[PDB]
């Protein structure tokens, strides 16, 4: 019950922390994509492959951000209704 | 009461949520794999260190997507169970 | 209410389940690191915006193998707390 409550107050705070971990993956990745892109582009050039490359690095870069704020948006949502139980 | 159920499915979403975002990373993680791969093969060659590398990105890969798998799985579980849910 | 307690316990299930993805992911990220940085130390060298990269890439690392060790010890609160349930 008390439990119940603290439990959830548990998961909830999981929650946080996972999604506190995915963001900062994100900007690890994003640090490797650059890094890649130096490289890329001081060794290989050239274009084509690499613009199809680029485009789903964005792509899919574009969807883990929207992923993320929309799990910011329930995280919140979350948070609000776990400090409304009785 | 109602409050917990709001809840609990306001926690299995963000984890639908979380799951989504760690499989668009890991998208991420081939592309940036790929590209390094596209640098390694044209300026390095070489093999030996490199195929240690390659079987440790294989490894590494095989067990997230077996993670993701279960993930999914218990993801469906738990959305089911939250259905019965009086 | 038993059907409550199984729910939890496909929840807390859950989220162990995605710590250990993430967790797989950033030992993908290390490797990741290990590529670029072998060639970037042989290709381009040659020190400065790479100490900076290099720097960036510690710092996020730090953050997220600190929120990696945070995650665990919610897990196992989180895994007790469920045991200790009526």
């Amino acid at each position: 019950a008390g439990a119940g409550q603290s439990n959830d107050s548990g998961i909830v705070q999981q929650q946080s922390n996972l999604l506190r971990a995915i963001e900062a993956q994100q900007h690890l990745l994003q640090l490797t994509v650059w890094g890649i892109k130096q490289l890329q582009t001081r060794v290989l050039g050239g274009g084509g492959r690499w613009m199809q490359w680029d485009k789903e690095i964005s792509n899919y870069t574009n969807t883990v951000y929207r992923l993320l704020e929309e799990s910011q948006n329930q995280q919140e949502r979350n948070e609000k209704d776990l400090l409304a139980l009785a």
